[PDB]
């Protein structure tokens, strides 16, 4: 509350450290369904169903231009990628599987870097 603060967590490396996690997600072999925005002209259903499209290249541009206010907002957009994937793709499909793999991959790196 006013003039009463928990001790200050060092957040000065968060930008850099999110950038690293993102490079690792970009270079994973199962990243291909998530590297670019889904083409809304060419994928029937996507535009109406997926209220908030997200992908790695949009996260990268947001990160590079100071549109993430803190590390939690960055994690929300990475998880939105995978939530979107699960909404639109059967679990037993190459894309369905890639999404589960990438989310496991992300969550581990997140815990090891920040928790």
């Amino acid at each position: 509350s006013m003039s009463v603060k928990k001790p200050k967590r060092d957040d000065s490396k968060d930008l850099a450290l999110c950038s690293m996690i993102l490079t690792e997600m970009e270079t994973h072999e199962d990243a291909w369904p998530f590297l670019l925005p889904v083409n809304l002209k060419l994928v029937p259903g996507y535009k109406k169903v997926i209220k908030k499209p997200m992908d790695f290249s949009t996260i990268r541009e947001k990160l590079s231009s100071g549109q993430y206010p803190n590390l939690e907002t960055f994690a929300l957009d990475v998880r939105l990628v995978f939530d979107n994937c699960e909404t639109f793709n059967e679990d037993d499909s190459d894309i369905g599987r890639a999404g589960h793999n990438m989310r496991k991959y992300f969550e581990k790196k997140w815990t090891d870097t920040f928790k």
